[PDB]
Formats: C-alpha cells, structure tokens, sequence
DNA sequence: ATCAATATCCACCTGCAGATTCTACCAAAAGTGTATTTGGAAACTGCTCCATCAAAAGGCATGTTCAGCTGGTTCAGCTGAACATGCCTTTTGATGGAGCAGTTTCCAAATACACTTTTGGTAGAATCTGCAGGTGGATATTGAT
C-alpha cells in the first residue's frame, strides 16, 4: 500500500494508494533536474531506484525518501526512436 | 686581400617655430526632482532537433596504365639602371583685394503628434500546370586506324 510514479514533470512521486483521494493529496515527492524514464523498487522494499534522461541515477532509501543516499551518474541520454532506457 | 672613393653615422651647439604655460571667461556636466518608458521574469503553444537501426543505392580508396606538364638547363638578343650636362619649372617669399566660409535675424514653409476612419495585405482552404521524371531515338563528338 504505498505506491511510486514517475513522469515527464521532472519531478517522482511516491503515493499511498488508500489514503489519498484529492488529486494531489500525495505523499511524497521527489524533485530531478531532469525527467525520469524510470522508478523502480526494490525486492526488499527499502530501496528506490531512479534513473533519469540525461545522464544520472539517484538511490532514495526507506528512510527519508527527501534526500539520496547515492548517486550512479552514467550516461543513457534519451532520443526519438530509441526505446527508452529501464 | 687590399686599398682608394662616396655615402652614412655621430659629437658639438644655437636661434627659433612649434610646444607648452597661463588668464579669463562662459557653453557643457551634475544635482534635484519629476514624468515617461522598458527588459526581463512567469505562463503557454506549436514547430522541429536529438541523431538509432534495416534495407538499399550509389560514391570512394585502391590499384593500375601512360601522355603531356613541370621545371631544370643553355643561350641570343635586348633594355633599362647609372650617370653627366644643361637649363628651366618650380621654391620661397611678398602683397592685394574679391569674395566664400561662416555668422546672426526671423519668420514662412515643412512636419511630428494625436485622433478618427477606410482598406488592402496577409494567413489559410480550394484549384492548376511546368517541369521532374520517364521513354526513346537522331545527331555531335573522340578517337583508333
């Protein structure tokens, strides 16, 4: 029962899908300087993975989703008729 | 190698045309204050830039062949730099006096500025045809012989 999207916005949000129900009564939100192709959990469910368009990944923890533990920067820049990057 | 001839740089050195100093003004720089005008930080919309992968068309890195150009040599003219000489167009240096550069007066001719009223020049949606492209064949052009 907690949730993650991801979008174009530049911005990862992480909902509770039973509590919220006023379009933006979200949780939590992280911010990028760039967009994201995607965000993915993980098996243990602590750790967050985010990877983004231009060159960067970004690990946010359990704990206090806000900051990141670490930075992977590595290049998957994004193009038209490429598949994106995951 | 050397030594005579001409041209060139360098120490002494002086009176003055050009350089610098100095008065006395007033036509430009700042202050104060105000009225007017802007460039750049938030929203938003619609072209069109980032530069992968198959499939296919056509251009190039390589190698091969040889004729005709480069660029070296030798040389018969020829022509243009040096120069003396005279003399004669210009150099300084004055003097006149006519008239254009330039200034001032002022107002009749030409234009901004602010408003209102036409209007045609410009997107966008329906029609056209000259030329791209194709097809094909006669004559002009290179070149072997």
């Amino acid at each position: 029962w907690f949730l993650a999207t991801a979008s174009v916005d530049q911005t990862v949000k992480i909902w509770d899908l039973r509590q919220v129900r006023g379009k933006a009564s979200f949780l939590y939100s992280l911010p990028h300087r760039h967009p994201v192709n995607a965000a993915c959990f993980s098996p243990d469910g602590a750790r967050l993975l985010t990877t983004d368009q231009k060159s960067e990944i970004r690990v946010y923890s359990a704990s206090q989703w806000d900051c990141p533990l670490g930075l992977i920067p590595h290049p998957h820049r994004h193009f038209q008729h490429l598949t994106p990057i995951k």
